[PDB]
């Protein structure tokens, strides 16, 4: 087709639809969410990028960057059929600098690579999620939030400059100091407005040593889910949670637990937590002391940490939402709870749910000031939990399957107003339609937001279904 034959003349190169790789390739994260590409860019440089992006302008072809494919929507793929993809995954070079510990990252970089390199030439981190494949390209211009989040925030905010290839295939390069619109749009909804061709990273010294934990808790019946909660929010809203101390919710049909991240030791923890245990009236469990990657490796759940390989496949079919509240009232509570109990509890698939312990007075994450990026949720007080829910099957997702997770979030957000919740795009959910997207990811920002984007990609060529709106003018 005439995007195929641009891309030869621009000498970018591809994987070819009759190749091995286009299966690789164009493979969803979500099994549930497959789009075939219209075609696929397989970049080596920027100038491939920039080539690339002409081609689609010049087609009439939308275009989006691929970087790890873990969008839960596929929106690396373009979240429908016919887009060119621009495949980044041969692009993963981390290199650190000695003197200032910037680390410069390819933007095909997965999370596992980018901390392996950093620790191992020099020692260094940044913040970042969890799971070893995930792509630096989506995870750090969304947030990425992870087991270093409250004590060093999210990933987006170790981001010191980016390069970007715009839409009409200009170069620039965004940072506090230059093109300052663009990196406040970049550091929450950087999808919308160009690739990133690169990044620069701070760092910080890895810690030492790390400790795991598990707190295991009775969240058996409603009643024990409410009191429980109840407690955990208002110890968290009052500075309970110290700076060295990252920590979680896991729930499941099968248990529930307090999963942590405490940078320090072990005797250094258990002094740290006690306050909270007494409090729940709860034992602290599976107490692991690690070094800076054991720590990393302890909740990645995946035998390869330093995955560069382009074969990466890791797949899973599944349905997800997510959520950021406020503390909850204890009737939202109650409905939240009786949910859980009644419903979520009996669901016949492997669900999960995640209460990131994000906000509070000690947080990382809610001291970046609320004019710092376009990512909306920094308010210490208000946006105080983050939520992944994640609804599995193994074999085909039931088409009445989403009513469960729709049902659970319909409990929190019929007692808050929409001031008091958003939603994460980094769990990205197909099941809101465009405006409503928008609106729950960017929030307050979102207005701003569309003007940016109608200053840099007024045609949409970065389109995806739950793209950010050019304003209208
Ligand atoms: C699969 C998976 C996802 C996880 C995991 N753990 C996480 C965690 O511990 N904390 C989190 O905050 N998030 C976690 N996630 C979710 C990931 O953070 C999100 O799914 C990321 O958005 C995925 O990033 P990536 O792998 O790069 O996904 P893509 O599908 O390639 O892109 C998503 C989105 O971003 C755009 N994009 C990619 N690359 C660029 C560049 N270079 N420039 C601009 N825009 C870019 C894509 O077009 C798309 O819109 C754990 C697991 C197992
Ligand atoms: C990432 O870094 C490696 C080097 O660390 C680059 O490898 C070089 O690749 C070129 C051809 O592409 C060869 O001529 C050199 O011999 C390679 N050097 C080494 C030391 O192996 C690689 O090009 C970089 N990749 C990207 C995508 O930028
Ligand atoms: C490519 O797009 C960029 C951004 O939209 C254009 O640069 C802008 O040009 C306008 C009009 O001159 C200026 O007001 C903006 O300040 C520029 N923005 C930036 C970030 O430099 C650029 O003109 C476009 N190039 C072409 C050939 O159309
Ligand atoms: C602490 O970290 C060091 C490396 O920094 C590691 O070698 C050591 O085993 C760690 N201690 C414990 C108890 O895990
Ligand atoms: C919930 O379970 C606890 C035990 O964990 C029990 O004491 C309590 O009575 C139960 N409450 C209700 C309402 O069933
Ligand atoms: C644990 O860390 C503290 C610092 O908070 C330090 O004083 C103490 O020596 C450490 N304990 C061990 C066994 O390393
Ligand atoms: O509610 C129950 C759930 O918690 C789990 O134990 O599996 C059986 C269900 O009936
Ligand atoms: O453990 C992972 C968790 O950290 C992330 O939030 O969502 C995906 C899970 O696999
Ligand atoms: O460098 C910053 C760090 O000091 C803070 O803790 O988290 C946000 C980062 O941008
Ligand atoms: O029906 C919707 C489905 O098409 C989308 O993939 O996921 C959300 C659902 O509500």
């Amino acid at each position: 087709a005439a995007i195929d034959e641009c891309l030869k003349n621009a000498k970018v190169p591809v994987t070819a639809r009759n190749s091995t790789e286009w299966k690789t390739d164009a493979s969803p994260f979500n099994d549930r969410l497959p789009y075939t590409p219209a075609a696929i860019a397989k970049p080596a440089t920027v100038e491939h990028i920039q080539a690339a992006v002409l081609c689609a302008a010049e087609v009439g072809v939308k275009a989006n960057p691929k970087s790890g494919g873990h969008s839960y929507a596929s929106f690396g793929l373009g979240g429908e059929d016919g887009h060119l993809v621009v495949e980044l995954d041969r692009m993963y070079n981390v290199t650190l600098d000695p003197e200032t510990h910037i680390a410069t990252v390819q933007p095909g970089a997965r999370l596992g690579h980018i901390a392996t390199v950093l620790y191992e030439e020099g020692k260094r981190a940044f913040s970042h999620g969890t799971c070893p494949g995930v792509g630096v390209g989506g995870h750090s211009l969304h947030g990425g939030f992870g087991f270093s989040s409250h004590s060093h925030g999210l990933a987006v905010d170790w981001i010191t400059s980016a390069d970007v290839v715009l839409a009409n295939g200009s170069l620039v390069t965004a940072s506090e100091t230059e093109n300052p619109d663009l990196f406040w749009a970049l550091r929450g909804a950087g999808s919308n407005f160009g690739i990133v061709a690169s990044f620069r990273f701070k760092t910080f010294a890895a810690p030492p040593n790390v400790t795991s934990y598990e707190i295991n808790l009775p969240w058996t019946n409603s009643s024990n889910v409410v009191k429980g909660w109840g407690a955990l929010q208002e110890w968290l809203l009052n500075g309970g949670m110290p700076e060295e101390m990252n920590m979680r919710v896991l729930g499941n049909a099968f248990q529930t637990q307090l999963q942590g991240l405490y940078h320090g030791n072990a005797s250094a923890l258990k002094t740290a937590i006690q306050p909270l245990l007494a409090l729940l009236d709860a034992n602290l469990s599976s107490v692991q002391e690690h070094d800076w990657m054991e720590g990393f490796r302890h909740y990645a759940y995946s035998g390869e940490i330093d995955i560069t390989d382009p074969g990466y496949d890791q797949s899973e079919t599944f349905y997800s939402k997510s959520l950021v509240t406020s503390a909850l009232p204890p009737d939202v509570l109650e409905r939240v709870a009786e949910y859980w109990i009644e419903t979520a509890n009996k669901v016949r698939r492997s669900w999960y749910i995640i209460i990131d312990m994000y906000g509070g007075p000690n947080s990382a994450v809610t001291r970046v000031p609320p004019g710092a990026g376009s990512y909306a949720f920094r308010d210490p007080e208000r946006h105080l939990f983050l939520y992944e829910l994640y609804d599995r099957s193994f074999g085909p997702y039931p088409d009445d399957g989403f009513a469960f997770l729709d049902g659970w979030v319909h409990a929190f957000t019929g007692g808050l107003d929409s001031s008091d919740w958003g939603m994460y795009i980094n769990y990205a959910d197909p099941g809101l339609d465009r405006a409503e997207a928008q609106e729950v990811y960017y929030r307050q920002n979102l207005d701003r937001l569309r003007r940016i984007k109608q200053q840099l990609d007024p045609t949409e060529l970065f389109y995806y279904p739950q793209a950010v709106e050019p304003a209208e003018v």
